[PDB]
C-alpha cells in the first residue's frame, strides 16, 4: 500500500508543470462511478481547474475501489536531471589515474582517445546492458534524498552518508554532463566522445552501492570502492575479495551443524581450533599489502582490526567486504585479450577414462534405449541446447536471422543438408565462433560456438553420465536433490582436532593448455572401452560419434575478433560450449584431486573422510592418526602445492582445519556463508528480456542479495520499478501501473508488497482483476504461426514423431509444436513484434474490461475457497535451532530458528512417479509435469494407449493401468504440479523445513475422509499461512480446519483444472 502512495511523491517530484488516478472495481455501480470520476478529472485538468472538489465527490472511489494506474500529463523534456544534479555538483570531480590498468583500454581514458573516430567506437567494453537509464538512476537517487533530507537521529546519518557519496557521483558527472541514452538504452559515440569512457557503468555501480549503505562501515566501503573503481577497473574486485579465502581458515568453530545418517543438518557442539602455519599468515599479509599498494586504506585496515581477535562474532564485516567487492561492475575486456591468457598425466588421465566408463558401463552392455536412440533425444533436447551462429534461413517464402540451434535442424532437414552422422570439423578449415561469460573480479573466459551436430552427439551420453553423478556424493553439485546446505554439513561433519581440510580453486587448470590432451584422451579412451562392450549398431554409432567430438576438438581453431576485423588464431586449451562441459569438467576436476591426494600420501598417512567436486573447486577432509600441528598443515600444504605445480597447473591450493572457501559458498566459523554481490544496475549481457521483465528480474536480484547479505534500500528498488514499468501512450503522457497491477499474482507480476511474502487474490477486486489479466496473457505472433505453416516445420515435427509414435499420439504431438512456438519468439522479429503489440493491448486493458468469459481456475481460485474454513488462533513457538546462515534477515532467520531448515529440494516435476519411470524405461520422450498432470487426469482406457503410443510394452502397460501404484501416482503428479505453482522450491521458502515437527503442530486438520488430494492442499495452505504470518509478525498462529465433507468434492474437481502464469523473472532460486 505504501508503494502506490510513494509513487505519487516520485511523480510530483519529477513533474512540476497533472496526475489523473484511475480506479477500477468488480462492483458494477462503483465502476460507473469510477468512470464518471475519471472523465470529470480529465476535463477539469484540460481546463486548468482544481480537483479537490472532485476527490471529495468520489470518496467512495478513493476509499472503496482499486487504483489501476496513475496517468501523467507532462510537457517539459525530461531534462530535469541536468538542473537537479547541479545542486549536488559542489564536490570536486574525480581524476582517474590512467596509469593503473595493465591493459590500456581497461584504463578510464577519454573516449575520444580509446576511439578517435565514430566507426571505431564500441560500447562493447562498458555497456551497462540494462534497459534503464543513467539519468533515471540519478533521478531516482535524487528523489530519495529530497524525501529523506529531514530524517532525524540514525536515519539522518544514513542520509549524510548517502548525501556525501552521491556528491562524488554528481560532481564528476556534472563536469561532463549527464550522458543521454537512446531508445535502445545504449550509449552512442557522440555523447560518449568527450567523456571518460567508463563513466556510465561506473555511475551505475556507484549509485547501486551508495544506495546500499546504512552503517558507517557501509559508507567507508561504498566510499573506497566507489573512488578506486573510477580509475582501477581490473583488479579492485579481485584484490578486495582475495583475502577472504585465507580468513576462513583463521576462525575456530564453537558449535556447528553437521550431516547425520539421515542426511539432515544436525546441530553439533563440537569445537575445533583454527590452527594456521606461520607462512600462511604471510600469504595473508601480502594480500593486505597488495590491497594497500593499490590505493586501498580503510578496507585493509578493517581486516587488520579483525585479525587481532578473529572473533566470528565480528565476522559479519569481513563478509560485507567480500560481497561488496562484486558490486564494482563487470570486467569486460576485449575478446582477444580474454582469449590470450590461455608423462605425469598417466595417473590423471587414467582416472578420467575410468570414471567415464563407470558412468556408462551398465547402460552400454544392456544396450540402453537412450544410447540406441541418442539422435532423437538430442534432437528433442535442442530446446535446452546451447547456441550457434545466427545463420540465415528461409521458411515458406521469407527470410530470417535465427540463432537458435533447433531451427537450424529444421532448415537442414528440409534441405537434405541435415547430416548428423557427419559432425563438422572444428579446425583451420571450419573454425569455432566465440561466445563469452563475464564475472566481477575474474579474467574473462571464452565460450566455443560449436554447431548442432555436437550437441546431438553429446546429449544422451552426458544425460546418462549425470544419472551416475546423481547418486554419487563426490559430485556435490549433482547428488540427489541436495541443496547447498547438505554440502555445508558434510564438511563440518568430520572436522576434528585430528583432521585438516583442503580446498582448491582449479578454475585456471580447467583451461590450461596442458589439460586438454589428458582430458580428451581420457574421454576418448573410455569410449573405446565401452565400444568393446556392445554389438549394438545404434549404441556403437553413438559411442563412436562422441569420440570424434573429442578428436575434432584436439586441434581447434578460434574465430577470434580483433577490432572491426575477425582474426583467426589457434587454440590448444579447452573451453565451455559442449554438453559434456559441466559434467565432463567435474569428472576431470575430481580426477585431478584424486591424483594429487594419492601422491601426497606417499609422505604422510591420513584417511580420506570425504572428497568432493563443485565446478571450479574441489575439496577433501583427511584424518590423521595424531593431533594436527601447525607444522603438519604447513607441510601438507607445501606437498600439495608442489604436486599441483609438478603437473604444471595454476591453482589456489589452501588448507585449514575449520573452514573452506570456494566459488559458491564459504564456511567461516563453522557457519555457512554465501556471497551477495549481484550487480543490480549493470547487467552482464544484453539478452532478449523486456523492460518489464527487466524490472521483475531486478527485484528478483534484490531479494537474493538481501537474503545473502548485501541490501539495496527497498525504496530505491520501488523507484526503479516505477521507472521501468511505466509506459507512454503519447509523447507527453506516461502511464504508471499501480501496486495492485504490479504485485497481483499474474504473468506480469513484478514483485511483492512485502518481501519474502507472496499474496493471493482474497478480495473480489483482486480476483476480478486476476481473471481479467489472464485474458491478454498470450497474444499470437504474426510470425510464430506462419513458421509452423511451412513444409519445414511440418516435416520436422512429423519427422521427429514418425520415429516416436505408433498410435494416435496427438496429445504428444500438440505439445511438441508449442514447445517450439514457445521459444520461437526469441527471434527479434517475434519477441519485438509480440512485445510492441502487447503494449497496445496492455494500455487498452487498463482502460475498460468488464467483458470476460472466465471459466478457467487457478491457485488463486482454489485457495480463495479454502480460506473461510480455516480458524486462526494465537499460538506460540520457541526458538530452538541455532544460526548457521548469519546473513539471513531477522524475519527470515526467525522461521529457521523455530521450525528449522531442509537440505533437500521438493520434487516439483513428477520425476519421481511410477508412470514417469515407465515412460522413461522404454521411450526416450520426456513429458513435463503439465503433461503428466493432464495425462494422469485421464481415464484408465486413454492412459493405456498413451503408454503404448510411446512404446511401453502392453503386458507392462496394462499392469500399471490397473495396479494400486497408478492410483498413488495420481496423487504424486498433483503434488509436484501444486508445489511447482507455489514456487516452494525457489524464493525464501526453499530454506524452510515445510515438514518441520514444530510447524506441523501449529496446524490442526481432521480427516473427514482419506482423500489425499484435499487433505494435502488444506495442509499446505495451512503451512504457508502460518509461515507468512511469522514473517510479517514475528509471532505464530495456529490454524484449525473443519472443512465439510460436501465441500471437499467440489474442491476436488477444481484441483484438476488449474492453469499457470509464466513470468520467469520471479526466479529467486539461488542455492
Amino acid at each position: 500500500g505504501k508503494y502506490n502512495l510513494i509513487l505519487s511523491e516520485y511523480l510530483s517530484f519529477i513533474y512540476n508543470s497533472v496526475q489523473i488516478p484511475i480506479y477500477y472495481s468488480s462492483n458494477s455501480e462503483l465502476e460507473n462511478r469510477c468512470i464518471e470520476f475519471h472523465s470529470k478529472c480529465l476535463e477539469n485538468s484540460k481546463n486548468g481547474l482544481s480537483l479537490r472538489k472532485l476527490f471529495v465527490e468520489y470518496n467512495d472511489v478513493i476509499e472503496n475501489a482499486t487504483l489501476l494506474s496513475i496517468l501523467s500529463y507532462s510537457y517539459d523534456k525530461y531534462n530535469a536531471v541536468e538542473r537537479k544534479l547541479v545542486k549536488y555538483a559542489k564536490g570536486k570531480p574525480l581524476e582517474a589515474d590512467l596509469t593503473v590498468n595493465e591493459l590500456d583500454y581497461e584504463n578510464n581514458k577519454m573516449t575520444s582517445e580509446l576511439f578517435p573516430t565514430a566507426e571505431e567506437y564500441t560500447d562493447s567494453l562498458m555497456d551497462p546492458a540494462i534497459l534503464t537509464s543513467l539519468s533515471s538512476n540519478l533521478n531516482a537517487v535524487m528523489f530519495w534524498l529530497e524525501k529523506h533530507e529531514n530524517d532525524v537521529a540514525e536515519k539522518l546519518k544514513v542520509y549524510k552518508r548517502r548525501l556525501d557519496l552521491f556528491t562524488i557521483v554528481a560532481s564528476t558527472i556534472n563536469k561532463y554532463g549527464v550522458p543521454r541514452h537512446n531508445a535502445k538504452y545504449r550509449y552512442e559515440y557522440d555523447v560518449m566522445k568527450d567523456k571518460p569512457y567508463y563513466l556510465v557503468t561506473w555511475a551505475n555501480s556507484s549509485i547501486e552501492m551508495l544506495m546500499s549503505v546504512f552503517s558507517h562501515d557501509d559508507y567507508l566501503i561504498a566510499k573506497e570502492l566507489i573512488v578506486l573503481s573510477y580509475s582501477n577497473r581490473s583488479t579492485l574486485a579481485k584484490l578486495v575479495s582475495s583475502p577472504m579465502s585465507i580468513l576462513v581458515a583463521l576462525v575456530d568453530i564453537n558449535g556447528t551443524f553437521i550431516t547425520n545418517e539421515e542426511l539432515e543438518l544436525e546441530f553439533s557442539n563440537k569445537y575445533v581450533r583454527a590452527i594456521v602455519p606461520d607462512q600462511t599468515f604471510d600469504e595473508l599479509n601480502q594480500m593486505l599489502d597488495n590491497m594497500r599498494k593499490a590505493g586501498l586504506v580503510d578496507i585493509p585496515k578493517m581486516i587488520q582490526d579483525w585479525l587481532v581477535d578473529r572473533s566470528i562474532e565480528k565476522f559479519p564485516l569481513m563478509a560485507k567486504i567480500y560481497s561488496w567487492s562484486f558490486h564494482v561492475g563487470f570486467r569486460k575486456q576485449k575478446m582477444l585479450d580474454a582469449a590470450l591468457d590461455q608423462e605425469m598425466y598417466r595417473e590423471y588421465t587414467m582416472l578420467i577414462r575410468d570414471e567415464v566408463v563407470k558412468m556408462l558401463e551398465e547402460p552400454v552392455k544392456h544396450d540402453d534405449h537412450l544410447l540406441r536412440d541418442s539422435e532423437l533425444a538430442g534432437l528433442l533436447s535442442m530446446s535446452s541446447a546451447s547456441n550457434g551462429e545466427s545463420r540465415q534461413l528461409k521458411f515458406g517464402r521469407k527470410t530470417i536471422f535465427s540463432t537458435k540451434k533447433n531451427m537450424h535442424v529444421m532448415d537442414d532437414m528440409a534441405n537434405e543438408r541435415y547430416t548428423p552422422g557427419i559432425i563438422p570439423p572444428v579446425n583451420v578449415d571450419k573454425p569455432i565462433p566465440l561466445g563469452r561469460r563475464d564475472v566481477p573480479g575474474r579474467r574473462t573466459r571464452i565460450i566455443f560456438i560449436l554447431p548442432y551436430e555436437y550437441f546431438i552427439a553429446q546429449h544422451a551420453v552426458v544425460e546418462k553420465m549425470l544419472i551416475y553423478a546423481k547418486h554419487t556424493r563426490e559430485y556435490a553439485e549433482f547428488y540427489s536433490q541436495s541443496n547447498q546446505l547438505l554440502s555445508y554439513g558434510d564438511v563440518t561433519r568430520f572436522l576434528s582436532n585430528n583432521t585438516m581440510v583442503l580446498y582448491t580453486d582449479v578454475s585456471q587448470w580447467d583451461s590450461s593448455q596442458h589439460n586438454t590432451q589428458p582430458f580428451r584422451k581420457g574421454i576418448i579412451m573410455g569410449l573405446d572401452i565401452l565400444a568393446n562392450m556392445t554389438n549394438d549398431a545404434k549404441v556403437l554409432q553413438t559411442l563412436n560419434l562422441y569420440k570424434q567430438t573429442q578428436i575434432n576438438l584436439m586441434d581447434s581453431y578460434v574465430q577470434i575478433p580483433d577490432g572491426n576485423v575477425i582474426k583467426k588464431i589457434q587454440y590448444g586449451a579447452v573451453a565451455s560450449g559442449e554438453k559434456q562441459t559441466k559434467a565432463a569438467n567435474s569428472i576431470a576436476n575430481l580426477a585431478l584431486i584424486k591424483t594429487v591426494l594419492s601422491r601426497i600420501s606417499n609422505k604422510h598417512s591420513f584417511a580420506t573422510k570425504i572428497i568432493r567436486v563443485d565446478g571450479d573447486d574441489n575439496y577433501a577432509v583427511l584424518q590423521f592418526n595424531t593431533e594436527v600441528t601447525k607444522q603438519m598443515i604447513q607441510d601438507v600444504s607445501n606437498d600439495v602445492r608442489e604436486t599441483y605445480a609438478r603437473m604444471n597447473a595454476k591453482v589456489k591450493a589452501l588448507v585449514s582445519t575449520v573452514g573452506i572457501e570456494i566459488a559458491k559458498r564459504y564456511i567461516a566459523g563453522g557457519k555457512i556463508f554465501f556471497r551477495a554481490g549481484i550487480n543490480l544496475l549493470n547487467n552482464e549481457k544484453r539478452g532478449q528480456s523486456t523492460q518489464w521483465d527487466q524490472a521483475a528480474i531486478l527485484y528478483s536480484n534484490y531479494i537474493v542479495n538481501r537474503l545473502r547479505g548485501f541490501e539495496t534500500d527497498r525504496e530505491f528498488i520501488l523507484t526503479k520499478i516505477m521507472q521501468m514499468t511505466s509506459v507512454a501512450i503519447t509523447g507527453s503522457l506516461r502511464l504508471f501501473p499501480s501496486e495492485r497491477v504490479l504485485t497481483t499474482n499474474s504473468t506480469f507480476k513484478v514483485f511483492d508488497s512485502e518481501d519474502f511474502i507472496i499474496e493471493y487474490g482474497t478480495t473480489v477486486d483482486e480476483v476480478y482483476i486476476q481473471r481479467a489479466f489472464m485474458s491478454l496473457s498470450s497474444q499470437k505472433s504474426g510470425i510464430a504461426d506462419e513458421i509452423a505453416a511451412s513444409s519445414t516445420f511440418k516435416n520436422y515435427v512429423t519427422r521427429l514423431s514418425e520415429q516416436l509414435l505408433f498410435s494416435k499420439n496427438n496429445i504428444v504431438s500438440r505439445g511438441i509444436a508449442l514447445t517450439e512456438k514457445a521459444k520461437l519468439n526469441s527471434y527479434a522479429p517475434i519477441s519485438l513484434e509480440k512485445r510492441r503489440a502487447q503494449i497496445s493491448a496492455l494500455l487498452t486493458m487498463l482502460q475498460k474490461p468488464v467483458t470476460f468469459k472466465s471459466s478457467k481456475i487457478t491457485i488463486n481460485d482454489i485457495l480463495r475457497d479454502i480460506k473461510p474454513f480455516f480458524t486462526v488462533s494465537d499460538a506460540h513457538l520457541p526458538i530452538q535451532y541455532q544460526k548457521f546462515m548469519p546473513t539471513l534477515p531477522d524475519n527470515v532467520q526467525y522461521i529457521i530458528q523455530c521450525i528449522g531448515s531442509r537440505t533437500y529440494q521438493i520434487e516439483d516435476d513428477g520425476s519421481k512417479s511410477a508412470i514417469s519411470r515407465l515412460i522413461s524405461k522404454y521411450s526416450v520422450y520426456k513429458p513435463s509435469i503439465e503433461e503428466l498432470y493432464k495425462v494422469i487426469s485421464l481415464h484408465e482406457n486413454e492412459i493405456q494407449l498413451y503408454l503404448i503410443s510411446l512404446g511401453i510394452p502392453k503386458i507392462d502397460a496394462d499392469t500399471y493401468v490397473g495396479s494400486k501404484i497408478y492410483s498413488r501416482d495420481k496423487y504424486r503428479i498433483l503434488e509436484s504440479y501444486v508445489y511447482n505453482l507455489l514456487s516452494i522450491n525457489y524464493g525464501c521458502y526453499q530454506l524452510f523445513d515445510f515438514n518441520s515437527p514444530d510447524l506441523e503442530k501449529l496446524i490442526r486438520i481432521p480427516f473427514k475422509g482419506k482423500i489425499p488430494a484435499v487433505t494435502f492442499i488444506l495442509h499446505l495452505y495451512a503451512k504457508l499461512e502460518v509461515i507468512n504470518y511469522a514473517i510479517k509478525n514475528g509471532s505464530w498462529i495456529s490454524l484449525f480446519c473443519n472443512y465439510p465433507k460436501s465441500e471437499m468434492i467440489k474442491l476436488w474437481k477444481k484441483m484438476w483444472n488449474i492453469t499457470s502464469l509464466r513470468s520467469p523473472y520471479t526466479n529467486a532460486n539461488f542455492f
